[PDB]
Order: C-alpha cells, then sequence, then structure tokens
C-alpha cells in the first residue's frame, strides 16, 4: 500500500548507472544530521578498558528492500538505543533477491550521526547457497585503463550524497580465483586513496589470498593483505570470523604489520541467542593483560527479531549492553553475559550546548506536542530519536525502577519512567548523563515531569558528587511541570553529568515520567508543494532546510482539530494521497522551540 | 607583470552577477584545507584564562586587489604565525576604489584552518571621506517580495563555495536613515537564518539604531540590536570601537541581553603604533574577577607594515603576541605591551595523528626538497605554512636562543633555528609543542636536523599527563641532514601533549641547530593532470588534477629539475609555458608519488 520513496539498494548494474538527480527517491535518503564529532566516555565501571572498540552488524531495517525513506506508521520498529557502547555501526543488508549494495537508510544514518557514530553501508557478496553469483562480484571489480575502480567511485558517491561514513565489505561469493582475489586488493586500496578523511572501509575475514573463501577467524598470512600489505594500507580494519578461542596471535601479528590490533574486531555471532551466546571472554579479553583486539558483533538485533513487543525488545537491549545487573557500574564479570558495559566505557555526545533531550526513542503508540496527543497513530522515525541516558539505569536509595515508557510522553512519543516504592523521607538519585557542557551566562537548565504521586522532581548536576537541587521557576504545561534553574552562578564550570532526585512523601510511592532535559525561534518554513513522480495522486514538501532546525512537523486541518501527519529532519516530506486540504508547517529549533506554521493548500 | 588568477573582490552590483562557474579565477580562489576542529589550549602562563576569545583584523595581503591566488615569488609576505592566540581571523581588505567586499584568499584561509582559526571575509561600507557611496549600502540591502537579501545570498553563497567562515560587516557610511538601519538589521537576521552552522557573523560598532555612524565603544542601547534583539539573534559578536576605559558596562549589559560577554571584542587599534600602543588593560582584565568581555585587534600585520625585512616582522610579531619577555610562561603584567600570552593560552591543532610540521613559515628566499635547493627564488604560498611551535620560546638551560632561519631548509624554505652558548656536559631543553596525539602501534617519531658542531639532536615528549627527552634508535643521512626514527610502540593507548627538543653541550661550548622536521605517524598515486587554457592569459596554461599535503611542478632544465610552483589545491597556473613538466602529490607524511610527466 506504501507508495512514497523507498530507501536504495543497487546490484552492481544499477549502481554503475545510478545518478542522484535522475532518482526520485535520492533527496528522500540523504541524511541531514552530521556526524556529531568528540564524544566523552565515562568511567563508571572499573573493568572496562579504553583501548578496545565495538563494531555493531546490526539489521536495523529487517528487509533491504521495500524500506520507507523517512520512517512510517509502525510502532515497532528496531529503535536500537545502545549508540553509547558502539564505535562503529554497520548497517546489515543485502540479498540475492533484493540488491547486494545498501546504505543505510536516513533515519538510521541520522540516528547514529546523533550519538557521534560513524555508520557503514554494507557491500554483501554472498554465498552461492544464497544465491551468490560471481558475476556480481567481477563486476564490483571492474577496472579502466585508468587504474580507477568505476564502482568503487558509485560506493564514494553514495555515500558522498547520503551522507554517511563508509562501507562494511563482504566477500562470500565462492569461484573466484586467485587474480580475483588481487583485483579485489587492488579495488580495495583505490578506496584508500579515493576516500575523504574519516571514511572507513571494514573487510570481514573470508576471501584469503587464493580467493578461496576460508574464514581464518584471526588475522593470519592467509588474510593480512586485505588490511596491510608492506607500507600500503589496503582497509581500515577487519572483522574476524567467529571460529577463534584466542587472540593474541592476531595482535601479535598486526604488531609485525605495523597496524592497531584494534582495528582488528573479534567477531561474535549473537543473531539467534544473544545473551545466550556462549563466548570465550578471558580469549579477547585476558586478566591482567589488555585486550588482544576490538570486538566485532554480528546482529546484535536479535533483541529486535526474537522479541515481539517494544517492551521485550528493550528490556532484551538492556540485559545484551548492560548485562543482567541492571547497572552499567555494577557488571558480573563471572557471568556467561558481563554484558558490552563490562568491557566498555559508554561514551556521550552531550558534549555540546545547546543540550537537549526528549528521551524520544524512535518510535511510538502515539505523538505528542508540548504534552498533548497531536496524532494517536503508530509512528517510527529514527531520525526524531534523542540522545539518550548514557546510563541504564544508575539509581541509588529508594525502590525504584527506570524504564521508557510509550504511555507519556511531553514531545514526541516516549518519556523516562522512574516509578515504584519511596518511603517518606528517603530519598533517590538516579544518574542519567555523562557530560561535557560549558556553562556561561544565560545558561538555564530545565526540565519537564508528571509526578503520579505528587513528589517533586529535583535536577542533578555534577560539575568538573552531583548536585540536587529545586529548580527555581515552575511553569504548568498541558499537565507537566516545567522547571527551570539558571545557572548563571556557574558560568565558566562544566557540567559533567545530569541526574535526578526525589524525596518519598507520605504515600510511599513515586511514579514520575520525564519528558524533557535541557542545558542551553525559528523562520515558518519556505514551503512548496511538488510532484513526488512515481507517484501521482501523493505529494512532496520541500523547504530549505535550516541549520537551527531539529526537525519540521507536518499539521493537516480536521474537524477534530490539528493532526500530526509528518516530521521530517531533512528538507522534504512525501505525503500520500494529497491529490484528493490545509496543511500547517513548523520548525522547531533545536531547543523546540516552534516557528510559526507555514499554510499550504 | 602577472597575469594570473587573482583573489576576488567586488562592488555589491558585480558581486550579484556573480556565479562561479563563469569565473576564470574562481576555481583557483577555493580552499582545499576544511578547518581543523578541536584545538588544544596550553597552561603555561599562569595568568592566562579561559573565557576570553580574540580576534584579529589583519591586512594579510596589504591591498585588495592584484593579490595572486595561490602565491607569489616574494619572499616578504605577511606570514602571520600567531594563530595560536587567535579564536578568529578577519581577513581585512576593501576600498571605494578596488571593491568593498572581499574574501580572503585561498592561501589564507588555509593557513587559518590548518590552525583551526575560522576566517571570515570584509564587507567594508566605508566613510564617505574614503569614496564611501550610500549607494552601495543600499544595494546591499535590496530586498525581494520573498523577504530574502539576494545579496545576504551572494556572500553565503562565497563563503561556501571559496571555503571560509563567515563575514565582517563595517558600515560606516554616512547618510543612512532610520529605515536602512532596520533594514541592515534584518539583513543580518536573515544571514544568521541562512547561514551554516558554524559561520560566523561579526558586527562593528559603528551604525547605530537611528542609522547615524556613531561608534558607542560599548554595547549600549544604541547599538544591542545588531547583535540581539529579544528573542532574535541578529549577529554572533560586535566588534566594539577603541575609545573605551572599561567594559564593565558592556559585560553587565550583554548578560542582560541573554548573551556571553565574550561575543563583545573590545577593540584596540595597532596599526601605527604596535606594541607601543598604549591600552586601559585593567578596563578589559580587571585585576581579579575576570574579563569583561573578549578582545578585538584592529591590525597587528603592523609587524609586516612597519618593517622592512622578514626577521625583523618576525620579531616584532613575537614582540606584539608573546611580550618583552620573549617567553610565553614568563609574562611581564606590569609591562606597557604584557603581550597576548598574558592572557590568552595558546591553542595547538596537533590533535591528530600523522603531525607533520617541516616549520614552513610560509615564505622563502630559497625551496629545498629533502634539504636540497629546487629553487633559488623567492617565494610565498601560506598554503604551505605548518603548524608552528605553540610556545616562542620556552628553553631551559644553556645561553642559546631560537628563531626561525631562512638560510636552511629540509622542506620548504625555513628551519627552526636554535643557536648559541652551550658549555661542555651542559643540557638544554626547548619545549616546543603542545599536543594531543594518540600514540598506537607502528607510531613513529621522527625529526631531521643540521648541527653545526656535531652536538646530537634528543626528542622530547610528553604523555598525558615532565618531558621524555631520549636519543633517536635509527639514524640516517640525507643531503647534509641527520633524520632519526624513534618507535613509540612501548607507548601505545598513551598520548602525547607536548613535544620537544635537548641538546648536551660538547667541548666545542657552541651549539647551532636547524631543525627542519618533526613528526608523530605509503607514497600517493601518481596525479591525474590535465592542461587547460586559462582563458584570461593565452600563452599561460593550468595545471588541473584531481590524501595529500601539496602537489610540486618541476621543470626540466640544463641544469637539474627545478621547482616552478606548489598548489595545496586542484589546479596550479603556470605563465609562460609557450618544455618537459613533473607534477608529484606528496602525502600529509610528505611522501612523495611518482611524478607525472606532462609535455
Ligand atoms: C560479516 C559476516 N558475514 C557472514 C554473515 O552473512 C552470516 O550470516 C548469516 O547469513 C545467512 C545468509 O544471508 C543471506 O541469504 C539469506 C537467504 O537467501 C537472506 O535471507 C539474507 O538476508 C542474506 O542475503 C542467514 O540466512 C543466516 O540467518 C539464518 O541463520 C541464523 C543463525 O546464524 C538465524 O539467526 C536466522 O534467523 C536464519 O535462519 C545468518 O544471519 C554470519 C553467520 O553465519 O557469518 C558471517 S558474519
Ligand atoms: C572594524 C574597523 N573599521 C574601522 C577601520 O576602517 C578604521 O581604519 C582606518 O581605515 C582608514 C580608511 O581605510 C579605507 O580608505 C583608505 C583611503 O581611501 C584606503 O587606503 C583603505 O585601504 C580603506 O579602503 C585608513 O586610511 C586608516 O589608515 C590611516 O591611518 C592609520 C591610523 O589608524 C595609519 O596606521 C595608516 O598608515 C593610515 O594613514 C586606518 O587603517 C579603524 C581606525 O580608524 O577604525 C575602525 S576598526
Amino acid at each position: 500500500t506504501y507508495n512514497g520513496p523507498l530507501s536504495s539498494h543497487w546490484f552492481p548494474e544499477e549502481l554503475a548507472q545510478w545518478e542522484p538527480d535522475s532518482d526520485p527517491d535520492a533527496p528522500f535518503n540523504r541524511s541531514h544530521v552530521p556526524l556529531e564529532p568528540g564524544r566523552v566516555a565515562d568511567r563508571v565501571n572499573a573493568n572496562a578498558d579504553k583501548d578496545a572498540h565495538l563494531v555493531s552488524l546490526s539489521a536495523l531495517n529487517r528487509h533491504t528492500s521495500g524500506v520507507p525513506s523517512q520512517g512510517a506508521p509502525v510502532f515497532y520498529e528496531n529503535t536500537f538505543s545502545y549508540w553509547h557502547y558502539t564505535d562503529l555501526m554497520v548497517y546489515w543488508a543485502g540479498s540475492a533477491g533484493e540488491g547486494i549494495i545498501v546504505p543505510p537508510s536516513a533515519d538510521v544514518i541520522d540516528a547514529s550521526h546523533r550519538n557521534g557514530v560513524p555508520i557503514l553501508g554494507n557491500v554483501f557478496f554472498p554465498p552461492t547457497v544464497y544465491g551468490g553469483q560471481l558475476e556480481w562480484l567481477e563486476q564490483m571489480l571492474e577496472q579502466e585503463e585508468d587504474g580507477s575502480f568505476p564502482l568503487a567511485d558509485k560506493l564514494l558517491e553514495v555515500a558522498d550524497y547520503y551522507g554517511f561514513d563508509g562501507w562494511f565489505i563482504n566477500q562470500e561469493t565462492e569461484g573466484a580465483d586467485e587474480g580475483t582475489a588481487e583485483a579485489m586488493q587492488a579495488f580495495l586500496v583505490y578506496l584508500q586513496e579515493q576516500k575523504p578523511e574519516g571514511m572507513h572501509i571494514m573487510w570481514y575475514d573470508s576471501m584469503i589470498d587464493t580467493g578461496a573463501i576460508a574464514w581464518q577467524n584471526h588475522l593470519t598470512d592467509r588474510n593480512k593483505m586485505y588490511l596491510q600489505n608492506g607500507s600500503t594500507r589496503v582497509a581500515d580494519s577487519m572483522f574476524l570470523n567467529f571460529w577463534w578461542r584466542d587472540q593474541r596471535q592476531s595482535n601479535e601479528l598486526a604488531q609485525a604489520l605495523g597496524r592497531s590490533p584494534y582495528d582488528l574486531y573479534a567477531g561474535v555471532d549473537v543473531e539467534a541467542r544473544g545473551t545466550s551466546t556462549p563466548v570465550q571472554w578471558e580469549g579477547l579479553f585476558p586478566e591482567g593483560e589488555k585486550a588482544h583486539t576490538s570486538l566485532g558483533l554480528y546482529r546484535p538485533d536479535w533483541a529486535f527479531q526474537s522479541s515481539e513487543t517494544m517492551e521485550a525488545f528493550y528490556e532484551k537491549e538492556l540485559q545484551f549492553w548492560v548485562g543482567s545487573t541492571g547497572n552499567p557500574a555494577e557488571t558480573d564479570g563471572q557471568s556467561n553475559w558481563p554484558g558490552m558495559a563490562h568491557w566498555f566505557p559508554a561514551k556521550s555526545t552531550a558534549t555540546s550546548v545547546p543540550f537537549v533531550t526528549h528521551f524520544n526513542t524512535g518510535s511510538g503508540a502515539q505523538f505528542s506536542a508540548e504534552g498533548k496527543t497531536v496524532s494517536e497513530q503508530e509512528w517510527n522515525n529514527r531520525s526524531l530519536q534523542d540522545v539518550l541516558p548514557t546510563w541504564r539505569w544508575i539509581q541509588h536509595g529508594g525502590d525504584l525502577e527506570a524504564t521508557f515508557s510509550w504511555e507519556e510522553a511531553f514531545e514526541g512519543g516516549s518519556s523516562l519512567q522512574w516509578h515504584g516504592s519511596l518511603a517518606e523521607g528517603e530519598h533517590a538519585q538516579i544518574e542519567l548523563y555523562q557530560t561535557e557542557l560549558p556553562i556561561s551566562e544565560g545558561t538555564s537548565l530545565t526540565w519537564t515531569f508528571k509526578s503520579e504521586h505528587d513528589n517533586d522532581l529535583n535536577v542533578g548536576f555534577r560539575l568538573d558528587d552531583f548536585r540536587y537541587v529545586e529548580g527555581e521557576q515552575r511553569e504548568s504545561i498541558n499537565g507537566w511541570t516545567q522547571w527551570t534553574l539558571p545557572l548563571d552562578a556557574f558560568a565558566g564550570q562544566t557540567i559533567t553529568g545530569l541526574a535526578f532526585a526525589a524525596e518519598g512523601n507520605e504515600t510511599g510511592l513515586a511514579e514520575f515520567y520525564t519528558g524533557q532535559l535541557a542545558v542551553g525561534k525559528p523562520a515558518a518554513p519556505n514551503v512548496n508543494v511538488r510532484q513526488y513522480d512515481p507517484d501521482p495522486s501523493g505529494i512532496q514538501l520541500v523547504w530549505e532546510k535550516q541549520s537551527n532546525v531539529h526537525h519540521y512537523r507536518v499539521y493537516k486541518e480536521t474537524k477534530h482539530g490539528k493532526e500530526l501527519i509528518g516530521t521530517s529532519a531533512g528538507d522534504r516530506i512525501y505525503i500520500e494521497g494529497l491529490v484528493e486540504v490545509r496543511l500547517h508547517i513548523e520548525a522547531l529549533s533545536e531547543t523546540f522551540v516552534p516557528s510559526d506554521a507555514r499554510m499550504i493548500d
């Protein structure tokens, strides 16, 4: 039923002749959210080291084809929220039936970028048993007299146009001779020479020097020529196959090659069993020694795909990325699954003012504006996913639980729920964010919450022990309480952490929903109605995207008030069925100040 | 004489009808060096604070017109080297006779960017006494039914295409009414709404709310609408005029406006007297409490324009930016001119591996490759200016002096000279760089020097968080220069926060070092080069090509290979061709590619 723009995918011959200017969908697939530079690490877990990196190969979209460019009316969508333990994201996709070169969709590029995570697209040369064809490989490996590889040029051009950070190269098609192998090496090297600074090409350990498919599970003499060859750099990293018990040898070989052992990502296959995946952790993270290499997670989206509901999906992600403890700071290294927080510092991109979050998880059963439902429809749009709490979860005192709620929202479709038993006079704190926010005059702390039992919600901030204080100026907005705490008295200081605290009352119960937290007015959007060629009877709204803007909201007038029908963090939005009606487009600033609405007939 | 591409400059009606695709010179005026993000500050001066910023309005080129796009065969050029005390650089230019909208030339954009300094172009509405015309102002302020300002669009387009970071707006043309004033405010507001993130529009404290020209010398009720109007942002900063004795009031007013006092730049006019400029420093930097606002330096290029020689120019810049002490760490706050180091931390963009410097100052009397002269001609090309020492100069022990030398070079036209008396058995160190360089396996320290008296030159590195002085591991001789390599694998996972050198005196009692390369950290593919017409000059041509620090163009002669051109962009204009050429690409590590041959 969906006739809108779709995220792209290609077989090599379609890519060759692909031009953004001629692709009706290309403008919808561009990310307009740059990779946030300079994340800051936390230090709450004593066992976590600073050397090892982590890549995730995640099916952020279950399918390669049929993915709407910019979100969809579906609550249950893969709203991964553990960007903070991730150094590199690989968009897992590609199939013999749909296309083997697949960039990440723009919604996911955006989510990744807000958390300063570089995201790679996938070039998937499938095993013949899965419809793999040598032809496709040979096509990609075509070389001009020039020496250049035209399809490599297309990889770079796609990554440049759509706005992501490189490619994962997965060569599992059998039948390749040694000449093909050398050509692949030339192809990867050509990538290195031509790519923009920062771009990352990650090679899967599969095709060896002979062209045979022969996973090494380590960096060996059989595969090292795909990472580094003497003084020539071939690839930025290698994802090691799963069948290893120890990685010391790869570390040693990497040093002999003059490369960091941490450009090797020891692979762990978690697709089927997630946290029940058996792993020789000592083989990667030895006892008094630093990590032998980095870590590669194949398919953490297990959490999504083995679950039926958003809540079970979110619980499995916590258990997987943080561990059975539910506390990043208190991990059980003796557990079968200690969790990623056991080994990896959490990073935060809350490093710049203004810092704003509405605890938007990226989807919802409903959409709220200033605490009022403005659409009752399921939606996902991971471009609207906020930077979520560094820690999941760190509390002190009370018998409380913290989770995301999709029942209450102030902006978007979720809130942070903090609820349970808190005895009278008892104090509880929840430390949420590692940060690096320079305070200057005019800088305020605001936050917005509901409280079912009337307890007030204090804010907590840590300066370069948390300071817990109550807000200065209170305001009521559709049932929500918004505090503003001026921080002028602290100008010149730097906030390195954000938190909340509450005091129990006679009730003995606490139930908070917090829908905005921030440390820190756009022009009405200039909007044009254009054809979306592939769908007459549909249209697209196109504006000039302002850098002061977090995203755009499209309302349509109804007999029952204004209804939200669209959101975009790009420069356009496709609306179906319009040819067949008054619209209102507002731009919301980074601080979520709404502009005056442009009217469109 | 020179018929090559020239740095641009417009009156408003020329800008209106400008499009890059039709300008033969536009491609030569594009910067290909992005603004380096994330500089790191030093801590060596106890009095320096972290709040106040500093803008320089510098005539990096003496003239608006006649500026070659990419360097010129002139040694004495304004090779400003104090980017480290500068937060914002404004390219000072514009005149009634030449053009009043002028972007920075590509060479200067590049130098600025390498040091992570945002550089602004100039929009100069001149006083009528200087040929100013209200017309030009009215032209710039034209508004469509749309509400948009077409010439503002051209300012943003120029900045985008050429690769710089905004504009300084200088409105000193008399005769403007209150309507013009409001239009200017709308123009500045339109800029804010349309500009790319990061871009900076700085407004001069001149035209007040009535449109009259009435410098306030402070942020007042008469000019605040040009910075901020309620919740609307009008400009990113204001450069306050010079006639102030104190700035507390502007600080206070800025707070009431909900803006940082440090978006205000208290102006100091140093054009005529440089370090002899009288300043009420206490009025800006109160003996305790913070600085009231930021600092605005009008014309530090006094150092260049009041001097006749590179050496005198370089000495005056030291005396101006560092002080009479010659030591950023030991400043005399009681001096008439304590120097900028007295108040401002030095920043460094040595924050990423590979870090490479050849101590190229941007010009030379001569050009060297691997220590051999490959051209005897004066040159300047500030696209080749390296990130130069954070500290000028910090030494311990000996009776030594450090300066730049244009007599000895390993790559380019200059080296760092460290020379004087060092008694046998004595030690001396010179701390050169504040850095932030993650060490990983495969990472080496290299350095390259000549020593007139045979002392060896040790490298110094400080780890996060006293320097480690060690001697190199592998020695190499290259055309009279010694190159040490010191593997740093034993330190992988550590971070270098500082680089230095150290020497031990010998029986000679003398030391004379010239150091031409220092680096913490693969040869490029031969450039794919085409010969194209440079339309405005038949009998001239341009080489155009598509990792790489810069390109070198050699021509074959009866006397060997001669360097005739360098470019950090995608092309170079060569005059007189009409002859075998050789184009090599040099990597960031200065590994040369195989030369493309061109006939
Ligand atoms: C890097 C790495 N690359 C391989 C990775 O490809 C491999 O993955 C597995 O991939 C199987 C094949 O996928 C392709 O072909 C399928 C059928 O035509 C398509 O549906 C698919 O989208 C691809 O184009 C895949 O079928 C595997 O899934 C099956 O087994 C799983 C257990 O591992 C299970 O969880 C599934 O639900 C399913 O039955 C699988 O994801 C991995 C693992 O073998 O190794 C390297 S890592
Ligand atoms: C921001 C700030 N803007 C003004 C700034 O413009 C002003 O500068 C002075 O500017 C004078 C006028 O310059 C223009 O007109 C000249 C003549 O047609 C041109 O040659 C020029 O390039 C411009 O288009 C200028 O003449 C002043 O220089 C003279 O006095 C100097 C002392 O300040 C002296 O050092 C010179 O050698 C010369 O005789 C001067 O640079 C400043 C200072 O008044 O105020 C604000 S800051």
